[PDB]
């Protein structure tokens, strides 16, 4: 049989577009779902996506040999600067591959060990720079998590630091990132593209692709020139090789994959790290429970690679904020060939599907009828969580390639925030999420009294 799809509010000739005007396209689209349920259609001029939000669609949607994973207009507009890195790659371009083989062994649980140091020098400058304000002033968390997360992934990825944590205005890689990424974004919802209006924005815009593409350039060359090894990513990105060609990946390719890592990584993860500490805030019992795990656990100067993996209710907490708020909230998928979905619904070859992460997280028939409350308690048996239930990570071979990373980053980082001070929200703050790429709780701010424990 085959069932009609709902599909929302209809303004003429505009279809459904009126309706992702809104600066919270996700909140937006998550609403519709909570009225049209499990599938809906999406119709705009000259394009037609479909909106999965149950588990039981999902699950299907998420069977590779059916489904690939396709760049959705972001994307696409990220590839101006990401070229053809990891993310923003179609899985048959050789590059995507290649780089996929190449890069694996680097991102792996084992791996994070010699990750685990240098992680640690940018949370102990998170921590110093903390203990060192006035009772007087307050946190900006969000911005606070973002210098430390660009500049973890900038010292791990290519030894460079940015020294976020000492400097009012950004490094100028930064600025130009932010800002060019923020064009990319701006530009989904442009009007007209080509109106002289825009001169100026276009005219920013290379500049920002320049001065990103400069310093990563000049950073390989030297490495290169230099003729020294080293741990990081680059070292490893230089001298891996592709088994069939022998050809390691070429120096255009390896800055995307850096430029990758950097925009892929830095606000998915502080804006992670950004919802624990909000949901900790709001829900005390947890905050105590954490807290007091993270005395227990961390009872050295600076934490261990071993003592991180210890930390297993601060580790269910990041999941618990991923399940409700997932930082990187939706992912794009194309039929592979015409097919039905859930019995019920026909797909032309190429047809869009798009996964709903946060209305995925929220299947009641799944997770019970509490999907709204912070109960990180859901995660105390990993087994009890069905196969494609919690998916803020993505799915099969396009999953995120630096999960490990960023989950002993958030694990690390928010288990010696517990351990160093006591946190008020002091504004009673409500919560606001800012769209961009990413999810984060705009204008969340705390204060945090330190317990005078030495690093
Ligand atoms: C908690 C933090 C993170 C979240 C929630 C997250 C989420 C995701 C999701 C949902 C995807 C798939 C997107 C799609 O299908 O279009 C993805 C892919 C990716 N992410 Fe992450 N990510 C995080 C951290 C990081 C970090 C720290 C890095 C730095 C290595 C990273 C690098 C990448 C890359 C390279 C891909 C593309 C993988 C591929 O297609 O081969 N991510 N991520
Ligand atoms: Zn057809």
């Amino acid at each position: 049989t085959i069932k009609e799809m709902p599909q929302p509010k209809t303004f003429g000739e505009l279809k459904n577009l009126p309706l992702l005007n809104t600066d919270k396209p996700v909140q937006a689209l998550m609403k519709i779902a909570d009225e049209l349920g499990e599938i809906f259609k999406f119709e705009a001029p000259g394009r037609v996506t479909r909106y999965l939000s149950s588990q039981r669609l999902i699950k299907e949607a998420c069977d590779e040999s059916r489904f690939d994973k396709n760049l959705s207009q972001a994307l696409k507009f990220v590839r101006d600067f990401a070229g053809d890195g990891l993310a923003t790659s179609w899985t048959h371009e050789k590059n995507w591959k290649k780089a996929h083989n190449i890069l694996l062994p680097s991102f792996s649980q084992q791996a994070m060990k010699g990750y685990h140091a240098m992680m640690v020098d940018i949370a102990v400058q998170l921590v110093q720079k903390w203990e060192r304000l006035n009772a007087d002033e307050h946190i900006e968390v969000p911005e606070d998590m973002t210098r430390l997360t660009l500049d973890t992934i900038g010292l791990c990825g290519f030894n460079y630091r940015f020294n976020s944590f000492y400097r009012d205005q950004p490094h100028p890689f930064i600025t130009s990132m932010v800002r060019a990424l923020d064009e990319a974004m701006n530009k989904l919802q442009r009007a007209n593209p080509d109106d002289p209006a825009y001169d100026e924005n276009k005219r920013q815009f290379q500049e920002d692709i320049k001065v990103m593409n400069d310093l990563v350039d000049k950073i390989i060359a030297d490495r290169k020139a230099s003729g020294e090894q080293s741990d990081d990513l680059l070292t490893h990105m230089l001298n891996g090789k592709d088994p069939e060609t022998g050809e390691p990946l070429d120096d255009e390719n390896i800055r995307y994959q850096i430029i990758t890592f950097l925009i892929a990584g830095h606000e998915t993860t502080s804006g992670l790290l950004s919802f624990a500490l909000y949901f900790l805030v709001k829900n005390p019992h947890v905050l105590q429970k954490a807290a007091e795990e993270a005395a227990r656990v961390l009872v050295d100067p600076v934490p261990s690679y071993k003592q991180v993996k210890q930390l297993k209710y601060v580790g269910m907490v990041l999941n618990e904020a991923l399940r409700l708020w997932p930082t990187a909230p939706a992912f794009s998928l194309y039929a592979k060939e015409d097919t039905v979905l859930g019995g019920e619904y026909p797909l032309e070859k190429g047809d869009e599907l798009m996964v709903l992460i946060p209305q995925l997280h929220r299947d009641k028939t799944i997770w019970g009828d509490d999907v709204e409350e912070f109960r990180p308690e859901r995660f105390e048996n990993p087994s009890a969580i069905p196969q494609h239930a919690f998916k803020p990570f993505g799915n099969g071979q396009r999953a995120c390639i630096g999960q490990q990373f960023a989950l002993h980053e958030a694990t690390l980082v928010l288990g010696m925030m517990l351990k160093h001070f006591d946190f008020e929200d002091h504004t009673n703050y409500e919560l606001d999420i800012k769209e961009t790429l990413t999810l984060k709780p705009e204008g969340f701010v705390v204060k945090a009294k330190s317990k005078k424990i030495p690093l």
